[PDB]
C-alpha cells in the first residue's frame, strides 16, 4: 500500500451527531482509543440529559470514569465536551472545534446526500454513517473488507448490526466450501424505532406500531440482499429478514445455505475456528442472550447450533452466530473510524 | 343519539372508541390523529394488552369502516383546523396528551368546530375535574370544556372517600406501582420533556416517577384538600397498576371495619375483592378502582394508628371506562 | 356425555378444562395434581396469559363447582393409585409431563381405573401421533393409549403437508421462536433435566434449544419421514410461538402460488391470513396453525430455489384446541 | 486464611463465591448442592444479571478449578452427610433455603464436619441476626450459628437506625418494590409453599406478597421492636430493589435535615445518592443500602408529621456484599 498512515500519538478530533445509543457506546470505547477524540457532540437536547444518559446505562452499566455538567457541555474524566442541540447538519459548526470526521449516528442522514450536508465551510471534512448508507457509499465491516478503503472518501458507511454479525460467517463459509444461496433470519432485541407500547409509527410499519418489549415482532431487515457491498462474490446470493424480540439488547444470526463442496459439522466448525480473531469469535459453550451483552467481537459464532443435512444427496447447511447489536457493532464501528482517521486524507 | 369526535386515537382514545361500541345513545363519527387510515385502522383491530377488536375493521377511502358504519379520518395537527361540525361532532375526547388545559381544548370550539370537549387526563384547577360515581354530580350540562381526571384519581378517590365519609382522614401519603406508559423510551434515550427517569428503558426498570393525583385530589374531594400528597414506581408490565395509601384517620378502626366499609362503597365505579389476585388479574375490567382486602393494615402503635388501604386498576380500561360514563352523562345533560 | 379425567391441572390440563365447557359431549368429572382444591380452583379463576375464567369457580370439601357442578380432585403421585372408574372417567388426559410414553401412561388403565389415555405430548414410537385434521383418520377406537404431539408439531404438519400435496418436499430446515415454558428456570439455576440452557432466566433471555417437531414428522406425515430438521429459540414472550421453515421443492413456484396453496388448505385446524400481525394477536386462538402469507420467500439463484413459509402458534390454546379436538373425537370411536 | 463451605450454589451461594475471591483472609475449599460439577461451574461462569465470571473455570473429576486452584463438589442432600473437615472447611455459608433454622442449620456441626454455619437468610429469633456496619457488635466469636438477615433487612436497617438515632421513631409502614426470585412460578402454575401469588408468572405481573422484614427489625434494632411492619410488591425486574418506609417521628424534621443524616451516616454498607437512579444503576453494587435523596418527603398537615425515605438495593448483589463482610468478621473473631 501508499497509505502512509498516522501514528497513534497524531490525534484525530472527531464529532458526534446523535448521543443515542450507538452515538453513547461509540463515546465510550473511544476513551481507550490513543488516536481519536471527540470534541463536539451535536443531539436535541440540554447537556444535562446527554451527561445523564453517558453516566447510566440500563444494558451496558455505570460509565467507567466521572461526567461534570458545564455551561455548554460536559467533563469527562477532568476535559470539557461542547454539546450543541442542532436539528440541520447544515448549521453545525464542525470546524470550530478542530472536528474532521464526523459519526453520524442520528438514523436520520443516513445516504450520501444527506451525510454530505456535514461538509461545508466551517463544518467537517467527512463522515462515517453507523448504519447503511446507500448502495453508492463504500460499506465496511472491519477485518472483513476494511482494506478498500484508500482515505481519499468523503462519506463511509459502518454498515448494520446484522450485516457486521454475518459477513465474517458468510466469508467463511464462502472462502472454504463456496456458496450458492442462503436465507437469514436474525432474532433480535428490540430498539429504539420500536414503540413502548401500540401507537402510531411516523415511518408507516404496522409492525414497529406495536409494544416491542410485548411482542415477537416480524420485521425486513437489508443485511442478507446488500452482502455484495461488502463481500462482492456473493451480491444476490443471500436474502432474509428479522423476528424482534422482548430483550433490551443481544441478538443472534442463522443462516441456512446450500454450498458448493461437500462439507461434515465437523469441518465447518472448523473452519469458523480458523477464521477466528478479534472481530469474529468462536465458543463452543451453550450460552444464551445475557451472555454475549457487551462483547467486542463484531459476531461470535456458536459451534453448538450448527447443522448439516444430507437428504437424497442435497445439503441444507445452518450456521448461528450471536452478536451485540450495540456493543458488538460499536466495537466493529470505532475499529473503522480508528483505521479511517489515520489514513484520512 | 349524540356525535363523538376523537382527537388522539391511541390507547385511551381507541379503548374510549371500542367501549363507545356499547353505549347507545353516544357514536363516533370522526377520529383525528397524525397518520393514514390504515395504520388507525390497524391499531383498533390488534391490541397487545386489550385483545382483538369485537366486530369488524376494513380501511376505506379517507377512512375506515366499523361493523359497516363508515367513520372519517383526519390528520390535522392543529385543533383549530378541524371541522368537527362536518361530521356532525358536538363532544370531543381531547386524547392526544398535548392540549391538556382550557385554553388549549377550547380551540376545537369555533364555527365549523365542536360545542364541547372531555380532557381525558388532568386538566388544570380552573376546569371541572369528574370522577364518575365519585362526584359527577357537579355537572350541570353548560360546560364547554371538562376533565375526565386521570387514571391514579379514579383508583385513588373513592377509596379516600370512603375512608372520608366512614372515618375522616387527617392526612396521607400514596405509592402507586404502575405499569409504564407511552412518554416513557423504550431503551435509554433524551426525553423531550426533560425527565431525566423516563428518559430510561420503561419495560426494563423500576423507574420512580411524580404524580399530581393526591395532591390534586381537592377538586374531586374538597375535604381532602392539602391532605394527601404521593408519587408513583414505573414497574415493566404494560398495562395494569395499583395504588397504596398510608393515612392517620380520626375515627378508631379495625382491619374487618375498614374492608367492611369498601365492600357497602362498592357499584359499578368502585369494586371489591377478597381473592390474592395479581396485575394481569385487572387487565380489561370496567371498574375505575377495585379493592383490595387481602393488603389492609391497621397498625396501632403506643395509641397512634396508621391505616394502608390498596386498589387495583387498570390504568386502560378502567380509566376508559370511567371516562365513557362521565361522556355519556355528559352528552344526556 | 363421555367423561374425562385430566391428570397434571397445568398450562394444558386447565386450558383443556376450559375449552371442555364448550364441547356438549365431553365432560371433566375428575382432576388429580400435586396440591390442594382451593390452589386448582384460583388457577383456573385467574390466568395471565388466558384471562379470567368465564364463569363461576368456588372451592368445596375435595374438589370445587364450575357454574354449580362439582369436580372431585385427588392429589395422587403414582397414576396406577388413582381410582378413575369411580367418577365413571373412561379416558384420561395426562397433562402432567412426567408419564410421556406408553408403559408410563398405561399405569392409568388398571381395575377400578380408565379405559384410554391421551398423552399431551410426543409418547415415543409405538404410541399413535395424532395432529387433528392433518392424520387423525389413523385412529380405529381401538387403542389404549394416544399421543397429542407437541405444539410445534401441530403448528408445522398442515403447512408441510400443504407443501407436500402441491409441490413434493425434498428436504427441509425449521426453526421456532418460541415462548417461554414451564420447563426454563425463572432465574439462573440448576436445571434438574440437566439443561445448561433451560438452566438461565426464561424471560430475560434468547435462549436456544431443541425440539423434535421435524425430526419427528414421519410419525404424522409418512412421506416426509427423515426429511425434515430444526432446532428452537426460545424468547421472553409468556405465551405465543412461531414457525419458520425453510424448503427445497420439487415444482417450480411463485410466492403467489404458495400463499394460494396455504388458502386452499385452510380450514378448523389451520389458518390463513394476510394481515401483518404480532405474537399477542394469535394469543387465544383456535387454530392449530395459522399461515401468514406476509412473510414468505421465494428465492431463486442461478435456477435453485429455497422456499422460506412461516406459521404463528399460541403453544397453549392453539395446542390446546387441537388436544381437545383428538379427545373428543377419540372418545366417540 | 479461613476455609468456607458453600452449601447451595444458588444465587446468593455463586455470587459469594465471586466476593471471596477478591477477599483475601477467606477461601472457598467445598461447595455442596444437589447437581454434577459441569452445572454449576456453568452457572459460575455465565451470569445472566450479573455478567461473565471474572476468572478462568475448567472442570474436573469431582469439582472445578478457579484459575487453576481445585474446588470439591458433592451432592449430598442431607447436611448431616457433609463431610466439611475433609476439605479443611470451619465456617458453612447456608444458602440453599431449606435449613435456615437454628436446629436445622446446626446438622453441619458434627465429627468430620463444620464448626460454624452463617444462615444466609432470617434463622428465627433464637439465632443472632447481624446486619454489617449496623450490628456486627453482637458477634464474639463464640457463636456456632449466626444470620446474616434478609435483603430486605440489610436495606432497611442502617435508614431505620439513621431515622432513630437522629429524631426517634415512633412508628412506621414499609413497601419493598422489588424484583422476582427463584421462589415465583415462571408461569402460572401450583406452588409448592401453598402461595397463590408466588404461583403466578413472575415476570409477567405486579405480585403482592408478605415480608418479614418490619416485624423483625428488632433483632437487628433493639429500639424499633414492635415499631415497624410491612409488604412487598414484586415486579418484572430479574434482580435490583427498592425499599419505602413511612413513618412518624418523635422530633421535627425538615426534607433536608433527613437527607443530611442520612448522608452523615453514609459508609462502605450504606450509601448515599441524589442523582435520579432507576433499578438498572444499582445492579452489583457493594452497598448494603443505598440512600436516595431525590424521593425523601416530609409531610406536615395540621401540625402533624409523615416522613417517606426510601432506599435502593440489588437484592443480589448488596445482600452478598454484607454476608461476605460479615463472613469476613466472623472468621476474624472465631
Ligand atoms: N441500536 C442498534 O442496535 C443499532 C445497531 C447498528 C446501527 N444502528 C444505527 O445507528 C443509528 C442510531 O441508532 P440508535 O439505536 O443509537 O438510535 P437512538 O434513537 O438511540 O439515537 C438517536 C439519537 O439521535 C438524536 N437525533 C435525532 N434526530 C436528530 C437530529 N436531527 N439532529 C441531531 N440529533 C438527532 C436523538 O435525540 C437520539 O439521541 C441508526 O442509523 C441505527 O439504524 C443501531
Ligand atoms: N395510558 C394511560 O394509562 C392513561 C390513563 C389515563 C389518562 N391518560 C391520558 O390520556 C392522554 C393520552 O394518553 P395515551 O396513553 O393514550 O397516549 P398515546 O401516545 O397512546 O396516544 C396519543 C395519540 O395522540 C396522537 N397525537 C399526538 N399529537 C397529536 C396532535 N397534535 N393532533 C392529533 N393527534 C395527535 C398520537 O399520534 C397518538 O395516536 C394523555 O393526556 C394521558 O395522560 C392515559
Ligand atoms: N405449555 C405448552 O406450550 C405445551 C404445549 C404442548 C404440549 N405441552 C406438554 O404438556 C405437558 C404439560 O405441560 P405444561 O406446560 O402444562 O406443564 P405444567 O408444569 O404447567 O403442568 C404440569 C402439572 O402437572 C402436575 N404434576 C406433576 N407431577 C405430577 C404427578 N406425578 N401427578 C400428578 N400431577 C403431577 C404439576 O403440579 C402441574 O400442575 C408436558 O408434557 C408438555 O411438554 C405443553
Ligand atoms: N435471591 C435473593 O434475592 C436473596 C436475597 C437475600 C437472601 N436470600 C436467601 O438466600 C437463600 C437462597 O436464595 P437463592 O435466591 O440463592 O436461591 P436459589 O434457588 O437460587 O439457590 C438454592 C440452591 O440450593 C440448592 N439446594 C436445594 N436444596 C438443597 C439441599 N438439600 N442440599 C444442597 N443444596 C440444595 C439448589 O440446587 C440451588 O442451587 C434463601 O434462604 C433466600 O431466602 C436470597
Ligand atoms: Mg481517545
Ligand atoms: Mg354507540
Ligand atoms: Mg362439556
Ligand atoms: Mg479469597
Amino acid at each position: 500500500s501508499g497509505l502512509v498512515p498516522r501514528g497513534s500519538h497524531m490525534v484525530v478530533k472527531v464529532g458526534i451527531n446523535g448521543f443515542g445509543r450507538i452515538g453513547r457506546l461509540a463515546f465510550r470505547r473511544i476513551q481507550n482509543v490513543e488516536g481519536v477524540e471527540v470534541t463536539r457532540i451535536n443531539d436535541l437536547t440540554d447537556p444535562n440529559m446527554l451527561a445523564h444518559l453517558l453516566k447510566y446505562d440500563t444494558t451496558q452499566g455505570r460509565f467507567d470514569g466521572t461526567v461534570e455538567v458545564k455551561e455548554g457541555g460536559f467533563e469527562v474524566n477532568g476535559q470539557f465536551v461542547k454539546v450543541s442541540a442542532e436539528r440541520e447538519p447544515a448549521n453545525i459548526d464542525w470546524a470550530t472545534d478542530g472536528v474532521e470526521i464526523v459519526l453520524e449516528a442520528t438514523g436520520f442522514f443516513a445516504s450520501k446526500e444527506k451525510a454530505e450536508q456535514h461538509i461545508h465551510e466551517n463544518g467537517a471534512k467527512k463522515v462515517v454513517i453507523t448504519a447503511p448508507g446507500g448502495n453508492d457509499v463504500k460499506t465496511v465491516v472491519f477485518n472483513t473488507n476494511h482494506d478498500i478503503l484508500d482515505g481519499t472518501e468523503t462519506v463511509i458507511s459502518g454498515a448494520s448490526c446484522t450485516t457486521n454479525c454475518l459477513a465474517p460467517m458468510a466469508k467463511a463459509l464462502q472462502d472454504n466450501f463456496g456458496v450458492k444461496q442462503g436465507l437469514m433470519t436474525t432474532i433480535h432485541a428490540y430498539t429504539g424505532d420500536q414503540m413502548i407500547l401500540d401507537g402510531p409509527h411516523r415511518g408507516g410499519d404496522l409492525r414497529r406500531a406495536r409494544a416491542g418489549a410485548a411482542n415477537i415482532v416480524p420485521n425486513s431487515t437489508g443485511a442478507a440482499k446488500a452482502i455484495g457491498l461488502v463481500i462482492p462474490e456473493l451480491n444476490g446470493k443471500l436474502d432474509g429478514a428479522a423476528q424482534r424480540v422482548p430483550v433490551p439488547t443481544g441478538s443472534v444470526t442463522e443462516l441456512v445455505a446450500t454450498l458448493e463442496k461437500d462439507v461434515t459439522v465437523e469441518e465447518v466448525n472448523a473452519a469458523m475456528k480458523a477464521a477466528a480473531n478479534d472481530s469474529y469469535g468462536y465458543t463452543e459453550d451453550p450460552i444464551v442472550s445475557s451472555d454475549i451483552v457487551g462483547i467486542s467481537y463484531g459476531s461470535l459464532f456458536d459451534a453448538t447450533q450448527t447443522k448439516v443435512q444430507t437428504v437424497d444427496g442435497n445439503t441444507l447447511v445452518k450456521v448461528v452466530s450471536w452478536y451485540d447489536n450495540e456493543m458488538s457493532y460499536t466495537s466493529q464501528l470505532v475499529r473503522t473510524l480508528e483505521y479511517f482517521a489515520k489514513i484520512a486524507k
